[PDB]
């Protein structure tokens, strides 16, 4: 079960330059995962970050583990970020505004392992995985851009997927659809948004290393990166470069765009 070592890496001065000093940046699906990984990155490159989960202890565990990095700041912001109420509420309580949002959060339920089919597909799940995925992104820049409006400057980065692009075995049609949903949401925002100097742009991973996909199976792991070019699952790290990217300063006529991270997996 072979895969390719990574082979570009980054000197560490560069991998903590100051890009986002003075930044305040929203991250969903944060205490765990891509989501801890995106945090991870902002706070190397000197943002204060807001660390937005589902569980307080679970979301303070991981704002402790980034601000012993000794840079930037992370802050708890525990919601469930398909209730637009609450997560106003948990975004004020921190003081802080808000420039720029990561849209991470997202789920992607199964059952022994695999996803139902869409003739098997229970109408509440399909529901939760619209709400998480797709009203949550909904939800936190309807919170923030009206700011971002006042100030003319702020940045989003939505996470879609492969699977919105074209099919994956490995999931079931709610994320399909949702993950497709934020494609020409994203060029829509980025419409509205630009007369105000505001970018939207949208991150689409391929295969990434995370527990949940590296503790499957040998097999299905191995049939994924047998499909990738690159010859290996990607790294969180790598997606958290893209978000670093589309916020800073060196995207500065970038918007609207969905860039696959991916390593030529599922190419569409």
């Amino acid at each position: 079960h072979h895969h390719m070592e990574l082979t570009e890496i980054t000197p560490e001065s560069l991998r903590l330059r100051p890009s986002h000093k003075e930044r305040n940046v929203l991250i969903t699906g944060a205490a765990r995962g891509i989501g801890r990984a995106i945090a991870q990155a902002f706070v190397e490159r000197s943002a204060t970050v807001g660390i937005c989960d589902l569980n307080l202890a679970d979301v303070a565990r991981t704002c402790e583990e980034l601000n012993g990095l000794g840079l930037g700041r992370a802050v708890p912001i525990a919601c469930d970020v398909s209730d637009y109420d609450a997560l106003v509420a948990a975004i004020d309580d921190t003081g802080l505004v808000f420039d720029t949002v990561v849209n991470n959060a997202g789920i992607s339920p199964k059952h022994n392992g695999v996803a139902h089919k869409v003739w098997e597909m229970a109408p509440d799940e399909w529901r939760r995985v619209v709400d998480v995925n797709l009203t949550g992104t909904f939800n936190t820049i309807r919170a923030l851009t009206p700011g971002m409006v006042e100030a003319r400057r702020g940045w989003i980065v939505n996470t879609s997927s492969v699977a919105g692009k074209t099919y994956s075995p490995i999931v079931a049609c709610h994320y399909a659809a949702t993950k497709s949903a934020i494609i020409g949401f994203t060029k829509h925002l980025a419409a509205e948004l630009g007369p105000y100097s505001i970018r939207v742009n949208a991150m689409a991973p391929g295969r990434i290393a995370t527990p949940m996909v590296a503790g499957v199976a040998p097999e299905v792991n191995a049939e994924q990166v047998k499909l990738t070019p690159m010859a290996r699952l990607g790294q969180p790290a790598e997606v958290a470069d893209v978000a670093l990217w589309l916020t800073s300063t060196e995207s500065s006529f970038v918007t609207g765009q969905t860039v696959d991270v991916a390593g030529g997996l599922y190419m569409a």
